[PDB]
């Protein structure tokens, strides 16, 4: 399971999931709702996958956790136009994440 030293990451992820712009990213991108996603996006990521990975001990370090967070936002900007609803949400969430991360990494 998760080491207590990563509790700050668990909290950041909880706060991300609660954010008004998080709704696109809560669960894996759903083939029932959009086609051609995994054709393009070779490493899908979403907050529920991260939540389960963190809780089971699948992140040994905070850097591995942060890499998956950034993968959510990198995938979003690779697939979606910047002015689309999901594209805009990804930019909001990246800023929110990076602002929280910078409290710890400075
Ligand atoms: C392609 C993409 O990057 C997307 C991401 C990260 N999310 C979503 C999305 C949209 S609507 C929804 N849910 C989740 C589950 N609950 C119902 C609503 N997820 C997309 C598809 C965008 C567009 C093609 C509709
Ligand atoms: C239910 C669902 O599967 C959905 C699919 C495929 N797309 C969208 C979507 C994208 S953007 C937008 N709007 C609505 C009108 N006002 C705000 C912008 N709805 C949804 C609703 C999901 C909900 C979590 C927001």
């Amino acid at each position: 399971s998760m080491h207590s030293d990563l509790t700050f990451c668990e909290i950041i992820l909880m706060e991300m999931e609660s954010h008004d712009a998080a709704w696109p990213f809560l669960e894996p991108v759903n083939p029932r709702l959009v086609s051609g996603y995994r054709r393009i996006i070779k490493n899908p990521m979403d907050f529920s996958t991260m939540r389960h990975r963190l809780s089971r001990g699948g992140y040994t370090s905070s850097e591995e956790f942060a890499a998956d967070a950034l993968l959510v936002f990198d995938n979003c900007q690779t697939f979606n136009e910047d002015d689309s609803e999901v594209g805009k949400a990804g930019h909001i969430m990246r800023r929110f994440f990076e602002s929280r991360w910078e409290e710890f990494y400075q």
